[PDB]
RNA sequence: ACGCAUAAAGAUGAGACGCGUUUUAGAGCUAGAAAUAGCAAGUUAAAAUAAGGCUAGUCCGUUAUCAACUUGAAAAAGUGGCACCGAGUCGGUGCUU
DNA sequence: CGTGATTCCAGCG
DNA sequence: TCTCATCTTTATGCGA
DNA sequence: TATTGGAATCACG
């Protein structure tokens, strides 16, 4: 019957509980222990923690999922080429396809000859030597036009549709339109055949090196006009020329068209508009097009490939032939100077292949890069290695055909190689002339991005939808998937369901309602002041609508300065207004309202209200496709209403995202007494003038009614359905589940008792308002102050909006000037999705997609770094650009530290000791819905008038607040020492949230969830100053010693005993920490596949693929360990011994276990075993071996520390001041009172070091590390006591509960003691916790056997 | 608690690239009895890329769930007095059952 | 000849 | 690493 | 608001 309150600090990784009464005390009660131990009953404080691995996110799954689906489609494309090539291979060689399938086989398992292609010796090795690569193989066959073996020919395809490019680039790179030089000579004539009177002569013009050279498009577009003699940049031939590179040129100055149809044929719309300029002079013209299209074709293809295509219809592979040829030579002749100069080091460059010599570059792990680096010293320290060092600078030295850099070919030059192929070979192989189509659609087949899994229901996945029941080959794709459908669904799926009307969809966020909403609502609650008037009046319904036909519905922006002139002075003849409720300019847009009549012409369409319903059908069909065909074939039924060109232009708009409201509520219900919507009320409410949250949360009104109805949905779930059902990242559902199952238990110890308030620890804050609006700017601002401090031009190169710089490459190609940040080179702006958006700190180092981690660079630059910061080579060579970057304000100072971070050594492990700034959002969120369970599970109980009663109030501490009342009354926080931080943050929490809402009841609403110099800085400076009523002496200030109540009497806070009492309760050595038991599911061992060895603990990688002719997988990752007590065979007459033992059941043989676990057993050789004495012992299992000393199972062969260090307060509190925690921030009389209580409390340092000592010979048990720590601490003596101070709070590394880890304790460096042995639990007490800890069940584990 | 505008950090799903690794194939030669030594060669390909499963799909297989005990197919439900004095991981005293 | 100390490693753009 | 899409939390600013 | 287990190798009483 005694009242209390709650208190939690919920976390990623943690939940601190705390149980406090009216006088901040924590209670101890007497738990009883069950179990076969004497022990019967234990004394527990109602305060501690809950620690459990972090919740993972579904990134990595989804990553792997992704990877296995792409697999499959690979060998489904194999699979299909195979059966295509079936029925002749038969004829030419039955058994050609097993022995590829069975070449991984070693030399006994083949059911076949060795040689999987030809079947014999003599014939494999003149094909390797005629063919030393496939890619000589591709170029023959796309050159040669004799037969070729069907075998070769079903090889070259093969290849090209396993690895077939990427699909970034879209249309038809026509292979044919290979040469620059024809097609401008081409071009030339061209335009030279209708215009006679200046013809053009660009006879004896290299125009391949000048079109297709590394420097920027207007570089070479300026070089080529200068070799053009006579002829203007801006004239026609040099925008034609420009299109051709690929500059935008504007055409209306050469043809005086009084439009400037500009011409940019990256653009999809470049046809339309060329259409239109058609449509201006005529179609004279379009042959000049067509050459500048092919020329450009040419010129794209010469730079993804940059090299001669005149000879040959197969550029690619005649690179790779180029490259493995200059391969060749330059291996030839490094042998031969290695030979003359340096012969000593020969054995190691061409035969160790444990060092990066070309020897580690080929056999070895050694990457190019790698190679590079580990040659260079030798190249340079020779004679005659002039080419060889030209090309290392230029990465063309010693190049694989099979590289990092590959993945900017596109699928398009593998296409054309492949069609080569087929028309060469097709009149000697019928099967191949009439099956052309087949293989280019197997290697240009790719399930639409919104069509999903090809599923038949039996995917959670899927979303698509079949019009046919039938196999999904990828010929008959277009004609058995509804992709319409599938769309829909795809882009339905996803989008969130309006909060006040679960069962309706949203409006579109560029929907016409929904932008008339947001104008309306932001319109309406706004007021004017004029000259004689008494008081601010509302907008009445009439100046509502002139206004928003007068400036909303012509300016895209409308601006108080608008307002207050072009309709106040003007419509209204006021000479002054002052007008309230916009700051600067309206928020709401008719942005959508503006492009429609921009695209339609048409006002009095748009204006007209009977057809509203037609242009929500348009939005809304613009907003869910992509595709062209499907939004012209939804558009089709629209196209009577509008014209051909308004249809194009209608189709050619694309609007994306969507708002928060459905049309149902926003137009679609009614009053019953007024038979008005909201948008209705909006438009006119009258002189009340109400707005949309009013409107809804109206008794009056009968919105509320109908909200409440439809809000009904939401009843009769389980917990863990309702956590479940959440919608989110699956991380936090871990966080959010643990908060509420140790509130429940929390509630069941205290004899079913609801607690009286419940407080949450929040990392909500507030900041003053120019704080918050200097870290509000718009990027625009950010990108437009550094470039004008740079001194660029590329804003006036390319203007750009707000709004587009939401794109993330375009904002970092905006970022950094427009040029590249890996090499000294310029970004395309137009050909985008070409680089990379590279994490400076891998990420698969650290997890940071933050602004500071993140260049736009080349890809073949980010995919050369790898998994390594930026090389220091990279950093030597545009370390000065960075720093120019820095002065300008475009990049922070940490983006500048991670982009130089090779220079201060690489990347070293400490650089993951610091939080994930995804670990705040985590928090953040759990915190949320953890306040919004607790509340709408423990008051349940409605009123009479149907109103919540607030049984249980749940309260939001902000984290400043208890941080300051630490900071201010000595109870300083010190996050190494131990686990106990979190429950005593979760009691502080408690205690300053009660003494909160007993003396401020008016707090309440801004503190109780449920109800609630500009508005930020009053309210930081409120929530600065409420707290005040903790402090003896303000400032002097000194106010009562007990603090009262205030309207009431009641004793809030007793400065006196209430102080005594939290220090009494953060000295508690008995806190309930509790690590929750996982069992381990994940990735069965680890991915990397070791080679061949006589190992048992390795495992196959396939069911008949014995690792010890194959290799495999190690490192299996245990599920969770079995005690087992049985008979093992001994000797060699198999004699039965008694054993008991942990065995360890891995993931992968977890399913095998559980379904049998005796038959597994006597498998693995125990025999006779007990069904009923076997034990499941998760990991983090307790046992608690002697002298309190406890061990957490990690694994079937290792233990974790188990024990918390109770440091007493005094020396948590000098740690804290004698190591300076966040620098000094106290008054210089108080930063020299607690330098001296430091100074005057030296000799604490040596008594912490005993405690740890102590403690270490009594749990921890490291002899050696010990003696090492105490014999650097005695080294360490005469240092200064910060540096001791800080290298005892790393010393506590050696004391802390979990795994244990290696510290540094000033120079020297401690490695991990590790527990490998679990021999001792087996004579233990085994520990059963509760999720709080107050409930244990003991094993006696001595008595099993 | 919510709607807009701006921003920062994140999340979820789909389609695709490029590598990497494993085993085999690409007859290494000579001197050697061998141990080995000298020389030549090196760039490519096939297959696998969680074992695997039944629902046989161009599907699914690494997120989420999980103290012990009792009842249960599961879902889920149930199981553990209090007060006070103290405190090195909780101990003691009284009451009560 | 088991056992404690030490070293090395971990799929990725 | 690329492409496409949809969500969340938090801060500031207007309005209840 | 955080954070290591598997495996091999070697000294050595
Ligand atoms: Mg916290
Ligand atoms: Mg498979
Ligand atoms: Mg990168
Ligand atoms: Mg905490």
């Amino acid at each position: 019957d005694k009242k209390y309150s709650i208190g939690l600090d919920i976390g990623t990784n943690s939940v601190g509980w705390a149980v406090i009464t009216d006088e901040y005390k924590v209670p101890s009660k007497k738990f009883k222990v069950l179990g076969n131990t004497d022990r019967h009953s234990i004394k527990k404080n109602l305060i501690g923690a809950l620690l459990f691995d972090s919740g993972e996110t579904a990134e990595a799954t989804r990553l792997k999922r992704t990877a296995r689906r792409r697999y499959t489609r690979r060998k489904n494309r194999i699979c299909y080429l195979q059966e295509i090539f079936s029925n002749e291979m038969a004829k030419v060689d039955d058994s050609f396809f097993h022995r590829l399938e069975e070449s991984f086989l070693v030399e006994e398992d083949k059911k076949h000859e060795r040689h999987p292609i030809f079947g014999n010796i003599v014939d494999e090795v003149a094909y390797h030597e005629k063919y030393p690569t496939i890619y000589h193989l591709r170029k023959k066959l796309v050159d040669s036009t004799d037969k070729a073996d069907l075998r070769l020919i079903y090889l070259a395809l093969a290849h090209m549709i396993k690895f077939r490019g990427h699909f970034l680039i879209e249309g038809d790179l026509n292979p044919d339109n290979s040469d620059v030089d024809k097609l401008f000579i081409q071009l030339v004539q061209t335009y030279n055949q209708l215009f006679e009177e200046n013809p053009i002569n660009a006879s004896g013009v290299d125009a391949k090196a000048i079109l297709s050279a590394r420097l920027s498009k207007s570089r070479r577009l300026e070089n080529l006009i200068a070799q053009l003699p006579g002829e203007k940049k801006n004239g026609l031939f040099g925008n034609l020329i420009a299109l051709s590179l690929g500059l935008t040129p504007n055409f209306k100055s050469n043809f005086d068209l009084a439009e400037d149809a500009k011409l940019q044929l990256s653009k999809d719309t470049y046809d339309d508009d060329l259409d239109n300029l058609l449509a201006q002079i005529g179609d004279q013209y379009a042959d000049l097009f067509l050459a500048a299209k092919n020329l450009s074709d040419a010129i794209l293809l010469s730079d993804i490939l940059r090299v001669n295509t005149e000879i040959t219809k197969a550029p690619l592979s005649a690179s790779m032939i180029k490259r493995y040829d200059e391969h060749h030579q330059d291996l030839t002749l490094l042998k031969a100077l290695v030979r003359q100069q340096l012969p000593e080091k020969y054995k190691e460059i061409f035969f160790d292949q444990s060092k990066n010599g070309y020897a580690g570059y080929i056999d070895g792990g050694a990457s190019q890069e790698e190679f590079y680096k580990f040659i260079k010293p030798i190249l340079e320290k020779m004679d005659g290695t002039e080419e060889l060092l030209v090309k290392l600078n230029r990465e063309d030295l010693l190049r694989k055909q099979r590289t990092f850099d590959n993945g900017s070919i596109p699928h398009q030059i593998h296409l054309g190689e492949l069609h080569a192929i087929l028309r060469r070979q097709e009149d000697f192989y019928p099967f191949l002339k009439d099956n052309r189509e087949k293989i280019e659609k197997i290697l240009t087949f790719r399930i639409p991005y919104y069509v999903g899994p090809l599923a038949r229901g039996n995917s959670r996945f899927a979303w698509m939808t079949r019009k046919s029941e039938e196999t999904i080959t990828p010929w008959n794709f277009e004609e058995v998937v509804d992709k319409g459908a599938s769309a829909q669904s795809f882009i339905e799926r996803m989008t969130n369901f309006d909060k006040n009307l679960p069962n309706e969809k949203v409006l579109p966020k560029h929907s016409l309602l929904y932008e008339y909403f947001t104008v309306y609502n932001e319109l309406t609650k706004v007021k004017y002041v004029t000259e004689g008037m008494r008081k601010p009046a509302f907008l009445s319904g009439e100046q509502k609508k002139a206004i928003v036909d007068l400036l909303f519905k012509t300016n895209r922006k409308v601006t108080v300065k608008q307002l207050k002139e072009d309709y106040f002075k003007k419509i209204e003849c006021f000479d002054s207004v002052e007008i309230s409720g916009v700051e600067d300019r309206f928020n709401a847009s008719l942005g959508t309202y503006h492009d429609l009549l921009k695209i339609i012409k048409d006002k009095d369409f748009l204006d007209n209200e009977e057809n509203e319903d037609i242009l929500e059908d348009i939005v809304l069909t613009l907003t869910l496709f992509e595709d062209r065909e499907m939004i012209e074939e939804r558009l089709k039924t629209y196209a009577h209403l509008f014209d051909d060109k308004v249809m194009k232009q209608l189709k050619r708009r694309r609007y994306t995202g969507w708002g928060r409201l459905s049309r149902k509520l926003i137009n679609g219900i009614r009053d019953k007494q007024s038979g008005k919507t909201i948008l209705d009320f909006l438009k006119s409410d009258g002189f009340a003038n109400r707005n949309f949250m009013q409107l809804i949360h109206d008794d009056s009104l009968t919105f509320k009614e109908d909200i409440q109805k439809a809000q009904v949905s939401g009843q009769g779930d389980s917990l863990h359905e309702h956590i479940a059902n959440l919608a989110g990242s699956p991380a936090i559902k871990k966080g959010i589940l643990q908060t509420v199952k140790v509130v429940d238990e929390l509630v069941k110890v205290m004899g079913r008792h609801k607690p009286e308030n419940i407080v949450i620890e929040m990392a909500r804050e507030n900041q003053t308002t120019q704080k918050g609006q200097k870290n509000s700017r718009e990027r625009m601002k950010r990108i437009e102050e550094g470039i004008k401090e740079l001194g660029s031009q590329i804003l006036k190169e390319h203007p750009v909006e707000n709004t587009q710089l939401q794109n993330e490459k375009l904002y970092l190609y905006y970022l950094q000037n427009g040029r590249d940040m890996y090499v000294d080179q310029e970004l395309d702006i137009n050909r985008l999705s070409d680089y990379d958006v590279d994490h400076i700190v891998p990420q698969s180092f650290l997890k940071d997609d933050s602004i500071d981690n993140k260049v736009l660079t080349r890809s073949d630059k980010n995919r050369g770094k790898s998994d390594n910061v930026p090389s220091e080579e990279v950093v030597k060579k545009m370390k000065n650009y960075w720093r120019q970057l820095l002065n300008a304000k475009l990049i922070t100072q940490r983006k500048f530290d991670n982009l130089t971070k090779a220079e201060r050594g690489g990347l070293s492990e400490l650089d993951k000791a610091g939080f994930i700034k995804r670990q705040l959002v985590e928090t953040r969120q759990i915190t949320k819905h953890v306040a919004q369970i607790l509340d709408s599970r423990m008051n349940t109980k409605y009123d009479e008038n149907d109103k919540l009663i607030r049984e249980v109030k749940v309260i939001t501490l902000k984290s400043k607040l208890v941080s300051d009342f630490r900071k201010d009354f000595q109870f300083y926080k010190v996050r190494e020492i131990n686990n106990y931080h979190h429950a005593h943050d979760a009691y502080l929490n408690a205690v300053v949230g009660t003494a909160l809402i007993k003396k401020y009841p008016k707090l309440e609403s801004e503190f109780v969830y449920g109800d609630y110099i500009g508005k930020a800085t009053a309210k930081y400076f409120f929530y600065s100053n409420i707290m005040n009523f903790f402090k003896t002496e303000i400032t002097i200030r000194k106010r009562p010693l007990i603090e009262t109540n205030g309207e009431t009497g009641e004793i809030v806070w007793d400065k006196g005993r209430d102080f005594a009492t939290v220090r009494k309760v953060l000295s508690m050595p008995q806190v309930n920490i509790v690590k929750k038991t996982e069992v381990q599911t994940g990735g069965f061992s680890k991915e990397s596949i070791l080679p061949k060895r006589n190992s048992d603990k390795l495992i196959a990688r396939k069911k008949d693929w014995d690792p010890k002719k194959y290799g495999g997988f190690d490192s299996p990752t245990v599920a969770y360990s079995v005690l087992v007590v049985a008979k093992v065979e001994k000797g060699k007459s198999k004699k039965l011994k008694s054993v008991k033992e942990l065995l360890g059941i891995t993931i992968m043989e977890r399913s095998s276990f559980e379904k049998n676990p005796i038959d597994f057993l006597e498998a693995k050789g125990y025999k006779e075993v007990k069904k009923d004495l076997i034990i499941k012992l998760p990991k983090y299992s307790l046992f608690e071996l002697e002298n309190g000393r406890k061990r957490m199972l990690a694994s079937a062969g290792e233990l974790q520390k188990g024990n918390e260090l109770a440091l007493p307060s005094k020396y948590v509190n000098f740690l804290y001041l004698a190591s300076h925690y966040e620098k000094l921030k106290g008054s210089p009389e108080d930063n020299e009172q607690k330098q001296l209580f430091v100074e005057q409390h030296k000799h604490y340092l040596d008594e912490i070091i005993e405690q740890i000592s102590e403690f270490s010979k009594r749990v921890i048990l490291a002899d050696a590390n010990l003696d090492k720590v105490l014999s650097a601490y005695n080294k360490h003596r005469d240092k200064p006591i910060r540096e001791q101070a800080e290298n005892i709070i790393h010393l506590f590394t050696l004391t802390n509960l979990g795994a244990p880890a290696a510290f540094k304790y000033f120079d020297t460096t401690i490695d991990r003691k590790r527990y490998t042995s679990t021999k001792e639990v087996l004579d233990a007490t085994l520990i059963h916790q509760s999720i709080t800890g107050l409930y244990e069940t003991r094993i006696d584990l001595s008595q099993l056997g």
